[PDB]
């Protein structure tokens, strides 16, 4: 019964919980506003910092965790959003890839828009190099931004989005419950083996990048996480 | 963009928005009680009044819920913990079996333990007859409470235990995440085809169900549901 | 070394180990209800029957105890929350004050606020004529309900709340140290002579009190008290 | 608020939130085996791997925590039960100390006793060189083993103490509460600005040693962790 759990309904530069990388900046309000609106191809990428094992090699065992987080994105002039935000798992060694050039890559991936990672992601920019669909969508990414499943979804500017991912190690489900500021709800799901594509060690947080043309806010509101792992 | 969506922190007899089922009764802290701790085999259920399309045959969509709720059983001398509660979904019309021998049904089954029904159960007594767990544990029945799948959990006599649940359509999902009172999360998913085991317009609510020897506390504290069905 | 240790994880009309004063019940499962909802200026406390020496005239020593209990507070239409609850230690002949107005008072005091006991109060009602902080707070009373000392605290509706409270004899001193639901802690602390503030032989118990306009749900989830005097 | 909050019912190898130092040991039973019982002078701590943030150069606040432990002492033919056990707060670079004699130091200060922390010891050897009360004790440390306050306490062989800590920021005031086997309890408290004895970020752990002679074993069963800084 090994037990991982923290939780933020705000934020504060300098707390040691927190892994900052990129154009990152705490908002006077504890928001968390991960891209640079001056900058191109900004990227910018907030970790739990202390990495969580999600599988014991020892065991066989995979840990299941729920996490809930809230996010918002705002359009500003005279710039198309860009193109969002991903609620990603990497290995504890990960950095903003080499020469990041933003945009489709959401900060996490290479130019060919793949990388080392596990993650959801709220694109509200298509980008036919990586297949992206015609509109805003939610996809789970297994090591590339070309998901491995989508859905329809809307962002809508200056809305709170409130998010709800479910990962149970029985079956291997990544489950996600997106509700929107109307009030519906956006679901997606897809089995994910993360003891075959991640290491033992690995490290939580969301990622946002831009583009020349393309850019926006990017705001992670608050953020709650529980991750138990069976050790039997 | 069908949307039904409903928050009780607390309820109160005379809520037209709940049925009564069984021998159910508000406590004066606004909770719900749901068997009777004096009446041999007692049996209790509580639902949500006006029924939700959970599908459509026109279109052939199916609604995707996110629902969370948070309950108490605690323990009673001279009597075993009987038998658990359980969150389920049936035809508009279910009504508690007729002669329903209480115990490991749930109040959703007959002695046979077959019924017409889905839902989730948090089982404490475990009855051989049933192909039942040896221990307490959580479990997804469909149309049975001889479980299509189960796993390990611990109930906590006098401890306020948290559940979400997510719902989806596409993949057809349903995963629980449990929050047991000392933080460890508990989880179970599994693939059910709503669409093919229940009416287009189904019923949300809570059972639960003594015996004889056994009889404990069971509080359904607070509950908010939210389902989404595509019209197009 | 005479000490005193009950540890009550739930409760029952008539054990003799427990005295109800005013509107105290007992729910189902064993849950202390100190008011009633319908009454004007409602008053409830419960003692524990056997009255505790904190002090000798001997010795001249204090005793230490370490206590910790959970409770509840619960909003309900229409009414403004009110006003709290309170852990004291008075008299062993301590008795509702002879005319209690309910209020602030909290049971404990007489219309100008004052009475012969010390206790750590949660006031979520702010009574300007007994100098109350603008906010819900958590304050150390001492024979008076215009609190020695306070500090900031919000009250959640339907959350188990859980305290912990050590007085060190060698030092006099009192600290208190509450823990949200949400997993943030609170905590004040104060010097308190009890050896000057009470008679060698007490009573410690709960008491909340309510209003006309201003009732609410005060819940005692549990308690568990250990006390400890030398006697060299 | 800026809360972390751990929480540990047992241990094993490969958790990335434990640091061990030392002889550390994990026992299959889930328990931390401090020192070796086969080496002479032997030091072994433990630590929570990520650094928490007491207190802030921008808002000047001190945080407020509390955290409770149980551990376990117990003697062997046929040395004499060294020396004790210790929980104490120390920079994040803290380790132990350069050529430790173990013993008297309790494996966090140098041979003069001296070094960079706040603690709490639960000394079960007296060491004159250090001011040691002739009887086994409990004392409040402030960078040397020679504590700045000190209580009277009997270590019992095999049995379970369960300590709680309380630290008020408001008044720097640090509160412990000793629960011994029999069922009496031990207090004591020290007033200690940690704003002015450590850095911003620090470290905390449990460290126990041993002489040539003298060795005891020194089991730590379960720690819960819990500090709140407000940032505003
Ligand atoms: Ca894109
Ligand atoms: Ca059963
Ligand atoms: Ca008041
Ligand atoms: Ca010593
Ligand atoms: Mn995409
Ligand atoms: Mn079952
Ligand atoms: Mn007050
Ligand atoms: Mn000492």
């Amino acid at each position: 019964a090994e037990t991982v759990s923290f939780n933020f309904n705000s934020f504060s530069e300098g707390n040691p919980a927190i892994n900052f990388q990129g154009d990152v900046t705490v908002l006077s309000n504890g928001n968390i506003q991960l891209t640079n609106l001056n900058k191109v191809n900004s990227v910018g990428r907030v970790l739990y910092a202390m990495p969580v094992r999600i599988w014991s090699s020892a065991t066989g065992n995979v840990a299941s965790f729920l996490t809930s987080f809230s996010f918002e994105m705002k359009d500003i002039k005279d710039y198309d959003p860009a193109d969002g935000i991903i609620f990603f798992i990497a290995p504890e060694d990960t950095q903003i890839p080499a020469g990041s050039i933003g945009g489709g890559t959401l900060g996490v991936s290479d130019t060919k828009g793949a990388g080392h990672f596990v993650g959801v992601e709220f694109d509200t920019y298509s980008n036919s190099e990586y297949n992206d669909p015609p509109t805003d969508h939610v996809g789970i990414d297994v090591n590339s931004v070309d998901s491995v499943k989508t859905v329809p979804w809307n962002s809508v500017s200056g809305a709170v989005v409130k998010v709800t991912v479910i990962y149970d190690s029985s079956t291997k489900t990544l489950s996600v419950a997106v509700t929107n500021d109307n009030g519906d709800i956006t679901t997606i799901a897809q089995v994910v083996d993360l003891k075959a594509k991640l290491p033992e060690r690995v490290k939580f947080g969301f990622s946002a990048s831009g583009s020349l043309g393309g850019r926006q806010i990017h705001l992670i509101r608050s953020w709650s996480f529980t991750s138990t792992l069976i050790t039997t």
